[PDB]
């Protein structure tokens, strides 16, 4: 019999342009069975009706089940590309940036100010004109604050009195804005966040994207702390510059695959001080325009896939060569 791929997502993403592109090219493979599980299945349906599989491609993005999610892995065992238990982990900031500490990854100084909803002011934070005291520790402006939900895009960034103060309010993209300017020097007073110092980069942000452990395509991006105005192409897209990761950089991205256990994971850099921090990490995420991106990411599944099922199917499968880059 085939190997079965599933695929299980909301439809938002199985549905999405990079999807298609990838799946198709998986399907070439002539040993493996595409099967894209239905999002009115996946929310409805109990995991006991939902379709077999012998790999699972499965990731959270808002309204997924993943309790399901991991209820029919744990049903059915097949071999899994991007662990689904590491992705409640990849939802909270505070957890995101201790996986990266205890695996030696250089990020930017930060603390977490853990705020009781019932008492908002019996909290661990003294507030002046150009600080923050968070727990002791002391964060001279700029710097930056961020919701301990991953999820919430609400990053503000603190501008000292030396650069006109106020604060630059980032967010998810809508229309040709990513972030805008406020006169608001004062931090929030209602959640709970993770305070940071702001790394001077040369005003882009790196983005990286994995296919296992080897294979990491790079791409700069404007940063939308810089002003807020999405740089758009002819055609509409947004800007994207060239990187190649140099060796310090690659080895980041082996660690972090490894180290939240997906496969493919997107994550972010920040090029500072002649060193390379980590700010974000997203789990799941495709390059988006690259038709080579797209063969090769098919490429290296695939042969994830038959690497460790061919024997178990008894097919014929010589290990072959991929690129890195
Ligand atoms: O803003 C946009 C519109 P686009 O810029 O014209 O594509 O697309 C964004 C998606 O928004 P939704 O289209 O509503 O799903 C968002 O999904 P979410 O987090 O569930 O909101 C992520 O996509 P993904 O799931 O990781 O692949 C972002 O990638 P990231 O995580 O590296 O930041 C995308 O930004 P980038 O495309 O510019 O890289
Ligand atoms: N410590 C920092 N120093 C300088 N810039 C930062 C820092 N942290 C975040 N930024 C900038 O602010 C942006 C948003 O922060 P980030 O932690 O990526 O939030 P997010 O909401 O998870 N974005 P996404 O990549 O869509 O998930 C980053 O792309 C950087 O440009
Ligand atoms: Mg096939
Ligand atoms: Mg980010
Ligand atoms: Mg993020
Ligand atoms: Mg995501």
């Amino acid at each position: 019999r085939q190997i079965v791929v599933g695929i299980c997502s909301m439809a938002k993403k199985s549905k999405s342009k990079p999807m298609k592109e990838i799946l198709e090219r998986i399907s070439l493979f002539k040993y493996i069975t595409v099967v894209v599980f239905e999002e009115e299945v996946i929310l409805n349906e109990p995991v006991e009706n939902w379709p077999l599989c012998d790999c699972l491609i499965s990731f959270h993005s808002k309204g997924f089940p993943l309790d399901k999610a991991v209820a029919y892995a744990k049903l059915r065992n097949p071999f899994v590309i991007n662990d689904l238990n590491m992705q409640y982990l990849i939802q909270d900031r505070r957890e995101v940036y201790s996986i990266l500490q205890a695996e030696g990854i250089l990020l930017p100084r930060y603390a977490i100010l853990n705020r009781d909803p019932n008492n908002p002011k019996e909290c661990n934070l003294i507030e002046g004109e150009d600080h923050v005291e968070v727990n002791g520790e002391v964060f001279q402006k700029p710097f930056v604050e961020k919701p301990v939900s991953a999820e919430d895009h609400n990053v503000y960034i603190y501008y000292p009195t030396s650069a006109g103060g106020g604060s630059q309010r980032l967010f998810r993209k809508i229309g040709s804005r990513s972030s805008v300017y406020s006169p608001e020097s004062n931090v929030r007073k209602t959640g709970s966040y993770i305070y940071e110092e702001f790394m001077p980069t040369d005003g882009t942000d790196v983005k990286v994207y994995t296919v296992g452990p080897d294979y990491a395509h790079a791409e700069a991006r404007k940063s939308p702390a810089l002003d807020g105005k999405v740089e758009r192409d002819s055609e509409g897209k947004e800007v994207r510059y060239p990187v190649i990761l140099n060796a310090r950089e690659k080895l980041i991205a082996w660690k972090v695959c490894l180290a939240f256990k997906q496969t493919v994971c997107g994550f972010d850099l920040l090029r500072a001080n002649g060193q390379s921090y980590v700010c974000d990490v997203n789990g799941f995420s495709f390059v988006k325009n690259s038709m080579k991106y797209y063969d090769d990411c098919a490429k290296i599944l695939g042969n994830i896939v038959m690497r460790e099922l061919a024997p178990q199917f008894h097919i014929p499968w010589s290990i072959p060569l991929e690129a890195e880059d």
